[PDB]
DNA sequence: AAATTCGTTTGAATTTTGAGCGAATTT
DNA sequence: AAATTCGCTCAAAATTCAAACGAATTT
């Protein structure tokens, strides 16, 4: 009765395929494509912040949406994100979303 | 100005970049829509796992398996990296 | 009014980090 | 032959955390 939903098909993105059909592909693939395009435009420059770089780019929308979802309620937001309320307040401050 | 972007196509077959954060936002809007007041519980680990794996995979490819250079690129500790690789069983 | 949330401290648990080391590997 | 990396430890620096609690909001 319940079809298996793989973890990679939980957060998905609309894409267009070779037959102009709209399909959901994992968010993973978005991250992969972003990184591949990032690496290609390096041309051998040295990197030292890739994790923080990727992390900000992902934390900001996550907080944005979860704050919209809870209608500004930091306690619920912290509770559905699975992090301490203080950690959440910290992150929100970090991205000027307070 | 945006270092992390993905490729989009519009109805006129024009390709265009968009910030990765738009993808993340879309995926989440879809997630929240699909569940109807069901409880979300560990959304941060959820998203974080969805992002750490392709990151590790791409940086390990770029450095041809060299964990030390990977860790240096990412700006994390080599131990932290080994740990994360263990976590997603890619070692 | 009642409850919930906010805003903040405080100290404990957990995690990340650096540094050091011989073994194994790459150059 | 050398240099680099790995695999692994120790402990200390940093971060996350669960509690508080009154003030401030919301229900």
């Amino acid at each position: 009765m319940f079809e298996q939903r793989v973890n990679s098909d939980v957060l998905t993105v609309s894409t267009v395929n070779s037959q102009d059909q709209v399909t959901q592909k994992p968010l993973r693939d978005s991250v992969k494509q972003a990184l591949k395009n990032y690496f290609a435009q390096l041309n051998g420059q040295d990197v030292n912040d890739l994790y923080e770089l990727v992390l900000a780019e992902v934390e900001q929308p996550l907080l944005d949406m979860v704050m919209q979802y809870t209608r500004g309620n930091q306690t619920r937001a912290a509770l559905m994100m699975g992090i301490n309320r203080g950690t959440l307040r910290k992150k929100l401050k970090k991205y000027g979303m307070n």
